[PDB]
Formats: C-alpha cells, structure tokens, sequence
C-alpha cells in the first residue's frame, strides 16, 4: 500500500509526511496552488474557493466553472513553472500527473502529494480529504461528507447485479484500452462491487490495448466507457468507434448499457474530490439500477 499522509501540529503550521516527501505547511494556507482537479472540488466542498491562487485551466471542467478567473498555471501535463512562481503560493498539491516534478515544484513552495492509490482506493480517498480539511480545522465537515458518500456506495452495492459484468475501456484516437480491478477506474468493481468481465486485465495508466473483436468475444453485460479524446481536444468520439457491428452484437449493446462515463471527472479528477466521487457513485448507480 502506498505511504499515507501524516502531519503533525506544530502550532502555526503543520509538518506533513506523504509517499514524495515532507513538508513544513502554514495552518490555513491562503494561497494554494491547485494542480489535482479533485482536490480543486474538494476546496468547493469545503467553502475554500478564495484560498484558491492558481488552477490548470487548459484542462478545468466544466463542472468546475466557478474557477474559470482564477490565474492558469497552465495544463495537468503541461505545467506552467513560471506562471506558479509569480502567484507566490503557499502551498502546491499535486497527485501523480505531476510527481516527476516534485523537486521543481517544491523549490517554489511546500508541495502535498495527494496520489489515490488504485489498491485501496477509499482509505486513500479518505486520507486525502482528511490532511487537507486538517490544514483548515474542517475535520468535522469532512468527515460528515465522506460518511455521505459511503451511505451513496451502499445504497448503490445494494443495487447491483451479482448475475451481470462489466467491462471498462478509454478510447483515445481510434483505439481502445481495457482497465480492470485495481486500476485507475477500478471503484466500478473494487467499491461498488460490479462484477469484472475479464479479471486479469494487466494494470497500467493509460490501459491495455484491446480492439472491438475482444469486446464481442468477451460479452460484457455493460460497457463503461471513458472518451479521452473529449479531454485531449480530439475530433474521434466514442460513439462512432463503437458504433460497429462487432460492438452491436453485444448484451451490453443490446440492452443500452454502453454507458459513457464523463471523462472530466473519471479521466481528469479521478474521483479524487468530494464532489466528483459523490456524482461518479451516482452516475454508475443511475447506469446499472
Ligand atoms: O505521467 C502521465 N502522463 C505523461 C504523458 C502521457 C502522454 C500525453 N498525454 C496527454 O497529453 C494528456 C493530457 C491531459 C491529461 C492526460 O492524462 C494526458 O495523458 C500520467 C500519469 C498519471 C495519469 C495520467 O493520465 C497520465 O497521463
Ligand atoms: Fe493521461
């Protein structure tokens, strides 16, 4: 499991321990830097909008909106150094997009690390919100928020077919990768529980590649798709790649379950916010009930 989030009190501040590093953190930082499109809901949540200096703009959401004039630090891959150096933050969170340049970012500012970990999601969910609300004595607001998510995965686990599975794919250009348990959208089987069609899909960032032959010969009951090239700017949409006669045989494409998932959320966000897991719980409960 990866290394959790552990602070200590040190009266003005915080000295803080995550998987990349430790870091001395102000109580109440008034100018955070925002690179985690999660983290960035989670601020919202918890009514933290002015501590807000800097987002990455090329990549906000749509349901992040509220965000469009604050300053752009540039884009989640795409980071723009010195953009973050002239808001004179105090404090920088990243998760994993960004820890190849935690020492580049840390010589401008105390650098959080808030990488979900794909084995454990909800500890690490949970850790992640909770170091950050501990920053603003928000514990109690916390902690009341996520024991409403987990009454939101409840009554969705209590909905679910055990007869039925699932198959999760991205598609990017043409192509089409399969994800499993365990990998960056795993909460589909890992904390709603929907069976897996194929269990021992290799985990890797962007996926393993699959074509649509191994879409019909598996026969997932539902199909979650998630449509990166929505989030690189593509003209390609997931409707038409999978709008194929292979794809239409399936059981999935029989009952109108190829479900298209918001990539801003699952792709961008990851579920890394209070606000997006709430509405991605939802969006599969809605899906599948
Ligand atoms: O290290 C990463 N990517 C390196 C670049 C990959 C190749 C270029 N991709 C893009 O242009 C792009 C743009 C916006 C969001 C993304 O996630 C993208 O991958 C990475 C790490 C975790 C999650 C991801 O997803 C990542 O990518
Ligand atoms: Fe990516």
């Amino acid at each position: 499991a990866m290394l959790p989030i552990s602070m200590s009190d040190e009266g003005d501040s915080f000295l803080v321990k995550d998987s990349l590093g430790e870091n001395k953190i102000p109580k109440n930082p008034s100018k955070v830097v925002i690179l985690d499109l999660g983290i960035l809901d989670t601020f919202d949540a918890l009514k933290l909008n002015d501590k807000v200096v800097g987002v990455p703009a090329k990549n906000l959401p749509k349901y992040l909106q509220q965000f469009k004039n604050k300053p752009s630090v540039g884009g989640v891959q795409q980071v723009d150094f010195e953009a973050i150096n002239a808001l004179k933050p105090d404090l920088i969170i990243i998760s994993g997009r960004q820890s190849k340049f935690y020492d580049k970012l840390k010589e401008i500012a105390p650098t959080l690390f808030v990488g979900l970990d794909n084995a454990n999601f909800l500890s690490s969910f949970e850790n992640n919100v909770l170091s950050v609300a501990k920053l603003y004595g928000l514990e109690k607001e916390a902690l009341e928020k996520i024991s409403d998510i987990k009454n939101e995965i409840e009554k969705a686990k209590s909905i679910v077919d055990e007869d039925k599975k699932a198959l999760i794919i991205l598609t990017n250009s043409n192509k089409i990768s399969a994800f499993g348990p365990q990998s960056r959208f795993g909460i589909i089987h890992d904390v709603l529980g929907i069976n897996a069609v194929d269990e021992n899909i290799k985990v890797g960032t962007h996926g393993k590649s699959i074509n649509s032959e191994f879409i019909l010969e598996k026969n997932p009951d539902y199909i979650f798709v998630v449509d990166r090239n929505v989030i690189l700017g593509n003209k390609e949409r997931a409707q038409g790649i999978l709008d194929n006669a292979l794809v239409a045989k399936t059981k999935a494409a029989q009952n109108k379950k190829i479900i298209y998932l918001d990539p801003e959320y699952w792709y961008l966000a990851s579920g890394n916010g209070l606000e997006s897991l709430k509405t991605m719980i939802l969006e599969i409960k809605n899906a599948v009930k």
